[PDB]
């Protein structure tokens, strides 16, 4: 009973209301829905969306903001059929709108699971102590912020499925539980496992730094006790779910043959971060994060980690770190990365022979270590995921709002600092190097001082960065990041991932709360843009070619990807074949060049 | 951590691999996927080779080829060579090497390798158990020592113990070969979605009190009342704990949250999973009902779910069959009985219903039935054993049927005649007199033994397996769904495949290889029992001629082929006869014996 105590009628009702509100907003944004304006209820501002069959009506109020952003009011949402009101039920919403939303017969039931799971997660979150944005901002507690996020991805509606976790596993492993996790360590035979080190890393010292000499010794003692030579093995940390549910079954042959040997649990307590299988070391915050392979489904992908990709991983991070260090614009912004410093991959030789390069069976056992940002900060400074800037607490108060307030700066001065730290590097990376990232909430950490963004740190590099120049000259080990993207889609890396998928929400949240107008938000973005471009006149040709101030850019729809295919939302053999562009949005930078 | 994988060691894995490759060679040969080439020397001819798709790896072995194209590949003889050199025997590599020969597609191969890995892991676990001889097992009289002591699993299917969905910890808690006590989780399910169906003589309120006790039912009522709910609005449903923790609480979270399902906690009685994994025998009270539960795990081509919709007819089908058996003088004479599915409960997740068609696994996630125990029926000096036991061989190769023969003091053929009258004649007569067929394999038959002799057979797994092969059969409305339309030329496969090729093939081979009784006499006994049955019912002589048990040949129906083609839904339930894989014919061992 304890495990399901969060699942009560009142919390489920609230969870449903929240999710339907989001569904209406975001599926409207994506043009799957087209709400009809009704004539004036309380001076107007009321819409209706009808079911596929027209019999059920979802009515609501909304404020429509820039980038076709629908701020659907959660308390206004009502559902009617036959003159009568019905309860708001997310499952029924998806069934009723299944043809409208483009959910096929094959996908609908699995997507309903994902929705059920997301809703369950909201119920769990509703049980947590309900901290205001102001309290969270005053805590200075990096992990209170990390584990206190509630929305998840702001676009995807089915965003917290974590399908593969039973409820007990949810409670042990989901980031919002803040449950401490001990990693399981394996010894992997060197005929199948390879460790790759970044600049300045050496394996023996590395694992001793991370585990301590005592634990390494103990692990050696496990090996010796079974008649194995430690020299023949490399250490690999695994997510306990992966061990108990996958490696001990799927990779039973490896365990049995002694290709993999279970060494026990490491001592240190870790916290799952937003990405679920990346772990922060709570016992020793200055130690590395550990990113693990986790074969659970979330937001269109299994959370596996490719063994083959590990070999290039530290080298790519070294390349990028060195590039950042060398670039005066980037220096001025204060940008840094937390490097993926070391990685270990395991090649299951028989699954390899049985599969192609894209199979999830090749992504079941690998790990990387990413440096902590904690040692880099000074006293006075605190850390927060950038996802926090779009967080709203239980009363609707923006966490960015709370930072603004604590800073004592005007909203636009506060924004300027954030934009110089986070945004300008994206501009300059694009224009100077053809370099893009995946710079969403969870892949940026903010360094804060008295509520002000002093600098931003990027993470999740090797698997996300791209150089949009198929002829790029790059060190051989990093040349796999060069890609061929049509010229007319290159700038979507900013317009989609920054503007439509992050700023859309940030600017809406701030305006709705009365803190700063969309006008001034986007003015500030424009001013920062212009000031950057004026500072690098040698790139003026490029600034003209790829116009940040163009009147429109494509609407790239995110939910549509998942609704079309919620198991492999992107074909990795053809990743740009997934993109779903549906008309254009007016650029809020238009007319501000 | 270590304890959970302790069974996985190089020596046990090596032995597991040798056993599985032995079986693969045998059974895929039987299924004509493989065609071993006889090499010169070493026996009468007796040494064979099978080569990899690309020709470069050779699997060499000895075998004795017995009736029904049964290849008794000798496990110790199996070797693997490539480029003049010997390699270890590795089942994974076997499947990879033979992928095209076996017809494993790109999509299926990796999941099939999982199932193999899991089956192999299970063999390793079983190798860690105390190694009881067939003689000790036979002397024990312990029904559940037999049930949980079986090692082979299905004798045809090579990937037969996948149980994919169990993590290793769950394997150890739930797999039948562990003999681990399981407690059921009880739910209260709201009557707008759940329905209880009773067999003749069953009434819900007394039934649940008989099974749980009034103290527990009252306590469960008190749980509901404590949340402001009326017990009158709810029915009790027992669930497999795996299903609860892994599926119901997630996939059916809306039901838990809305109070459509309320968790009442664990039941007190300890159950043991039977061979079928999600059917539970009450070890605390062996005379109480079995509980068969919905379990969304993958094993031998199917999820182990339980259809809510089918529950409504389930007790009625069992009542019809039990009354039919009781009325039939031939069946009376054999001693046949069933253990009835007496009560059932199904839950309809109304939203999943609207989102799916009738065949979806989402409709099979929450249902249960109760099946009566055979234990109260037996008398002093009688003991029970799954029929699967008759094809069990112990660690030394000794047949459990052999051990029963020995304990009986009968000749092998006298012992066989008793078994055949109890188990096999009812199948014949069911077919000829009623067009009625079952799924009469090892796990669906329980033997009643007295002094090593089979005194009578008890069938189980009725509502989901029985069929009447006459689409115009007149049947009570509630049971008419069992009527099916099978081409005339396929009807008798129900005996030829399921009894002869899938069970007797092994039994006869096991007995002969151990020196107990020749195949010739085994099949003579089968033939004699058949003739004596048919002589006793001359009113059916025209039907006996039309569907000839003594025909020279019958189709080879291949089982592994079904799973290799599709290891997730091996049969499309929207077209169940579209799955059948008939590949040429076998010589009937009854040919010439009519
Ligand atoms: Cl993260
Ligand atoms: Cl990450
Ligand atoms: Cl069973």
């Amino acid at each position: 009973a304890d495990a399901v105590a969060h699942l009560t009628p009142e919390r489920w009702e609230e969870a449903n209301r929240l999710l339907v509100r989001k569904a209406l907003a975001e599926f409207t944004h994506e043009r799957l829905l087209t709400p009809e304006r009704e004539p004036d209820d309380g001076g107007g501002q009321t819409y209706v969306v009808r079911s596929d069959d027209g019999q059920t009506a979802y009515r609501f109020t909304a404020t429509v903001r820039a980038l076709d952003h629908w701020q659907v009011d959660a308390a206004s949402v009502t559902r009617h059929r036959d003159g009568a009101e019905l309860p708001l039920a997310a499952l029924d919403f998806f069934i009723e709108l299944k043809q409208t939303l483009g959910l096929s017969d094959e996908i609908l039931p699995v997507y309903l699971e994902e929705i059920s799971s997301t809703l369950s997660g909201t119920c769990y979150k509703l049980t947590k102590p309900q901290l205001s944005s102001a309290e969270l901002a005053r805590s200075g507690d990096f992990q209170a912020v990390e584990t206190g996020m509630t929305e998840g991805h702001p676009c995807f509606v089915a965003n917290n499925g974590r399908l593969g976790f039973g409820i007990h596993e949810y409670l042990s492993y989901a980031p919002e539980t803040a449950s401490p996790v001990r990693l399981v360590w394996l010894a992997a035979h060197r005929s199948r496992a390879a460790f790759t080190a970044g600049v300045g890393i050496e394996y023996e010292s590395f694992v001793r730094d991370e585990l301590g000499a005592a634990t390494v010794d103990r692990f050696h003692g496990v090996l010796r006790g079974r008649g194995l030579d430690p020299a023949d093995y490399l250490l690999i940390p695994v997510h306990p779910w992966q061990w108990w549910n996958k490696l001990t079954v799927t990779f039973a042959a490896e365990v049995a043959r002694g290709h993999l040997v279970c060494l026990g649990e490491g001592d240190d307590e870790y916290l799952a971060q937003q990405s679920i299988r990346t772990f922060f070391n709570a016992s020793h915050p200055g130690k590395h994060y550990v990113k693990t392979a986790l074969s659970v489904l979330n937001m269109g992908f299994m959370q596996g980690l490719s063994a083959a990709y590990m070999e290039a991983t530290p080298a790519i991070n070294d390349w990028l770190a060195r590039l950042i260090e060398g670039d005066p614009v980037l220096k001025e912004t204060g940008l840094s990365i937390i490097r993926e410093r070391a990685a270990v991959g395991y090649r299951h030789l028989e699954y390899e022979q049985a599969t192609d390069r894209y199979s999830p069976y090749r992504k079941m056992l690998a790990a990387l270590w990413r440096e902590s940002p904690v040692p880099s900060i000074r006293e006075g400074e605190t850390l927060a995921t950038m996802a926090s800037l779009v967080h709203q607490d239980h009363e609707g108060a923006s966490f960015a709002g709370a930072l603004i307030e604590r800073s004592g700066l005007t909203p636009t001065e506060w924004l300027r600092h954030y934009l110089r730290a986070y945004y300008v590097p994206l501009l300059h990376s694009f224009y100077a190097y053809d370099l893009v990232y995946m710079p969403h909430g969870e892949n940026v950490i903010l360094v804060l001082a008295d509520g002000v963004v002093r600098r931003a740190v990027y993470k999740d590099i090797a698997e996300e960065i791209a150089v949009m120049d198929p002829d790029a000259v790059l060190p051989p080990e990093v040349s796999r990041i060069a890609v061929d993207v049509p010229d007319d889609k290159k700038l979507l890396s900013i317009f989609t991932d920054v503007f439509d998928c992050f700023f859309r929400f940030l600017a809406a949240n701030l305006a709705e709360e009365g803190i700063v107008t969309e006008d001034a938000f986007w003015r500030t973005v424009a001013e920062v843009t212009r000031e950057y471009q004026e500072s690098v006149p040698e790139l003026a040709d490029k600034f003209e070619r790829y116009d940040m101030f163009a009147p429109e850019f494509a609407l790239s729809c995110l939910n549509r990807l998942q609704l079309r295919d919620n198991r492999q939302m992107v074909d990795l053999a053809d990743p740009s074949g997934a993109l779903q562009l549906v008309g254009t949005l007016k650029n809020p930078l238009a007319g501000r060049g």
